[PDB]
């Protein structure tokens, strides 16, 4: 279960580089130079790294400082063969964004958020990123009067529409992926789930340029089934990136390493990504716990990739098992895939076997055999 | 705070008629004749009643029994002046639907679900209903292998598309409202939130025929902000019906009377419905607690309407208060409503006040004044 | 991973016998004769069965009917070698208990609840049960004025004290195990967690006669860590019974088969029970999903036992691995087990290495190595 | 609804002094001198202030710096008439406590935690505090192998026992109040609820010296009913302090001003505190949202006190209303307060009206009238 860059595992700079500051605690680790993280991740068998503008270039940097930071980073990428598939903007840390970036009540802040983002899209393209993530983590409210959500959605559409116009105007080959989260750090966040984000995207001027970036833990913070949400995204053709991590239920955003948290959901996720042939990178957005030193940091990142690979093997063995293929037919998963009424409406209305002569009790007496199927899945996961 | 039929308050038959059976308990009340509920609700000042096919006509009824049940019901409606604005199908109670109706793995069940629904659409139109609700409460799974969600969404689209073709083919003036719920009775339910349902609707062959029917408690069972979700539905133009009730947090679906549960969220909901000029009926989907006798049943229903009316008065007084109007400007709610960049992209890119000369620290130092605003809202709610 | 009666696996009659009625659905299975469940469970390798009074003897039964039901049941137990380690009373199903049994506001109901329970304690002793469970599932409220919780706790203490006096007065060798649940079917249930129940027990007249019966799913419905709660119960010496099942997070009580739900928590539970040498039976309180026929019922029950046995093997291999024993020392689990100050208070106050000369920064720089340890645990669970 | 120091409202220094740093954000406010907070709070009508050692004296301070900080603080208290009823130790912020204070796996850290606490108990007594709070916010784990909870509870008992021995040995008049929290910042925290903390306390060498300090939001983060928990604490005689704030459901710890969050639960809490005659201070542990400037900070604190006072008036009017007193009798709240069997066990066993002649159906048919009662409570809360 050794990763190679062929597995397309990617990590944010802000993941392994998290210093360990939390709402109740100071940093437990020193800051990492992005150069050293590139090198360390490459040695573990990662394929690439991603970044927020402010992870790579300190906020307030001069043109000349900005150029140096990027130069050094590009040299580490060239020294290792690491790629940058994705970038994103920090619209959440600085106090100016305390009420939002794109949906800040202050219009001047909204304009500044757009300009900060556009500056970073140019950088992303320069580094070869083809996906640009937006996580509106400050877009929302703690109280009901502070934000009119209809006006905010108008502002959010206008921002995303302006970005689309920009990338179109530059001829850039980049698409956007909107990252939903239900809460934290705001009391409630706008576009709280994959579904709200998919629906929002269908109202944009150029919907083909935008997809979702679902994160395991964010959906699980609302008690939702992350595999189900990913399936809806895939069904829609809008899964443009994915963030992998662990989460133990409905609480603060834990960002555990992928595989920790809800292990069976992590199995069904890998099963789905692999069976759908998802072609994007397997991106980890996690935090090594503040209890850890740097050795524990690199062990944590390695564990993300290892767990993916074990689950990939177990899911592949599950689908390939003749006994599972038989159970899947016993549970009528093959019938779920057939059209309900390819014969058409009128034929359905004229079919007495669909109503007048349908034996509801015999249909009702047929067991689904789902427990046998699920026990086979558990035996495969556990290698029993 | 006395309701009149002008207030357009409606109730499901299955609400006041709930006998009190729960997963751990037998019925505590006898069955109500829909005639008696019509009369009792009219006396309390309700405007109308709604129904599942099986609330009005016992499952398995002959043509002649079906005709009698409907006759008697129509006579109560004519005796009282009560309307039927909405109907829906029961695709959840009978054992045949144990794995779904429209997304049952068994294709024969899917065809029967469609036919049962189409039969009830004809009845609804006959009674004057202009909205038809669909709550796929059995559509989902307890385990990951039992349902391929992409195949299920294909089946769900095909069902809703067939229904749309039917109503179009009959020239009926009725629209559909899809009711999301995240779980219960399935482990996870397909289209779990307002957002997932809005996004689904945009993939149907005739999206204009379908909206959402959000229910207070269903969104709150995922820890989501129900006013925020309603605002997104309104923004989309897809709020085709609403279900009002109470819920105390993330647990089983309580169906408390509207006003119980999350009282401040109920205030911000009424504020939003009234300020948006929502024109649909104020429909209550609640259960009088099994502790209650019939006197408590009618008190519970009366309390739904009373609480709405009190909250309507308090929200209206909040928005009309000059001191609140001033606080709203202090918090820049007027600025949230202005376009971010009506000047256009190029002008935003050339505006140095948006970036090079933007004073981020002075912007950041400006307080939002949201606590003053929220305390005014609390003072109004409480009449302090 | 084949169970034998030596493994001491037990099942409630109401588990495999659940007909599949839920709040939104009719029964999907016919009723099982307790005789047939005894036989079927014995064939699967169970050790015993447990019961509510009303699972074994229909409510309202004559003396002569009651005698026949018990006779037949005793014959199945004698035919199979199955034991009855535990019984309990149904104080929740019948409408009379709609506001409680022991804490019903109506005093006459409280007296009847006591008498119904005492009648069943005599039966339990007759069948050889040494543990008597009490689950006050109706003890609680949907609204704040309906129950004064201090008066209710007085009533609950008086009931448990009366029961203690009874068993003492009869010389019976039986102890009680109070089963906490945070909600469902009441809005909030009294003694909602293991902790509330442990604390309550310390106020009873004879605390040695009472322990807790924690259930996996009940603690998880409050988002609590079930292994942690069990460790507190063990630390207190009050783990008198345990109920094993699965639950996917904070939602209605799912009662999935043990092993489904939170798989890693199920691993750490088995690890703890086995390492503490818990000597009680491994009791399953689960419901085969209503999707299943009887073949699926027996597969579900078999899966409970199989999953326990797989997890027992994986936890045993984890603790026995020299590399895990080394990681446990690297993480200072051996130091957690040593007394903080066996030297005494005065020596701690006079120890400059504890304060004036304590190097806080060198202590703070030491990593805990918890991610390495946890990845070893994950590798063992998965057999990687 | 103007507070006076007679109302005994208290605030932590760390409340109004919170700079606004969160897991995703930098500080939005400058640091407050504790002198200025004392003055500002006194002007708003607060009675007192509380503190962590590190809120008043910067970590690492010399003896001479420590003396100056305390001097200045004492001068503000003398200038205003503000009291210090309570203090507590910071065992969570500094990196040295990343795995705990009293239950850190490293024994040297455990000894340092004790000494840091003992130093602050001496200060507290010097300032006149009679309650000392302990919030073990780092005591817990993100993973199952990192903490053996039985060993940790042994360490926690030993620490609390040592503290008890210290205060006894000094003749100090101070008691301890243990503050439960279910999670955050640890994945799961030891003693997660009021119940776990009450039960723990009964195992200490001198249980009379320890009580609980329940916080509204902490219980609500587990979805528990905070009034119910407070009633159990009162019933036990262990409510030694209380922390008041707001929380909207199961999510990260919001620390909203008291009255925001779950408004009806805040009503039933005040009802209970006032009706039980709780004599401790009404302590607010909240954070003014980071959106606010200092004007919003003082408005937020004022709003805590105002909301308490409004709710106190509404609860008092509810209990004093003859129509509510009648409803309370209709719902048999008077009967809940009577002993179930003051006649004794033998008389209960010989009473045929408790079993053989008990009419279960007539008992079952009696409605509880709880909805009428609850609507009266809602009308009072809203002043309708
Ligand atoms: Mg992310
Ligand atoms: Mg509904
Ligand atoms: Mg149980
Ligand atoms: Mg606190």
């Amino acid at each position: 279960y050794q990763p190679t860059p062929e597995d397309r595992f990617t990590f944010g700079l802000w993941t392994v580089g998290w210093q360990g500051r939390d709402p109740f605690g100071d940093a437990t680790r020193r800051a990492l130079d992005p150069v050293e993280s590139v090198r360390r991740l490459a040695e573990l068998g990662a394929h690439g790294v991603t970044f927020h503008d402010d992870d790579l270039i300190p906020f307030g940097s001069s043109d000349s400082e900005r150029e140096e930071h990027v130069k050094r980073f590009r040299q580490a990428l060239d020294d290792t063969g690491m790629k940058v598939p994705m970038a994103t903007t920090n619209l959440f840390t600085h106090p100016v964004f305390k009420d939002g970036g794109f949906t800040a009540n202050d219009r001047d802040v909204r304009r500044y958020a757009l300009r900060k983002t556009i500056r970073n899209i140019d950088l992303a393209v320069e580094l070869g990123a083809e996906t640009y993530v937006a996580w509106g983590g400050r877009e929302g409210a703690e109280s009901g009067g502070a934000k009119d959500v209809r006006d905010a959605l108008d502002r959010m559409k206008e921002a995303f529409d302006l970005l689309g116009e920009y990338v179109t105007s530059q001829g850039y080959d980049i698409r956007f992926a909107i990252e939903p989260k239900p809460n934290e750090p705001r009391g409630d966040i706008l576009l709280p789930t994959v579904g709200h984000a998919l629906a929002f995207i269908e109202r944009l001027e150029r919907p083909e340029l935008y997809g979702v970036n679902p994160e395991v833990g964010h959906e699980q913070m609302a008690g939702l089934n992350f595999p189900h949400g990913i399936a809806q995204a895939l069904w829609a053709g809008k899964l443009f990136h994915i963030d992998l991590n662990g989460q133990n239920g409905i609480k603060y955003d834990q960002d555990l390493r992928f595989g920790a948290g809800d292990l069976r959901a992590a199995f069904w996720l890998v099963d789905l990504l692999e069976s759908a042939g998802y072609s994007g990178p397997r991106h980890f957005d996690f935090k090594p716990p503040r209890t850890e030193d740097f050795d524990g940091v690199w062990a944590s990142a390695a564990g993300c990739m290892r767990n993916y690979l074990i689950l990939k093997e177990r899911a592949a063995a599950f689908r390939a098992d003749p006994e599972v293929q038989e159970a899947l037919r016993a549970s009528r998963l093959d019938e779920l895939a057939r059209p309900t009424a390819a014969d058409g409406l009128q034929a359905l209305l004229d079919d007495r076997s669909a109503f007048e002569e349908f034996d509801v009790d015999a249909a009702a007496a047929r067991g689904m055999a789902f427990e046998r199927l699920d026990q086979l899945a558990m035996d495969h996961l556990l290698g029993a």
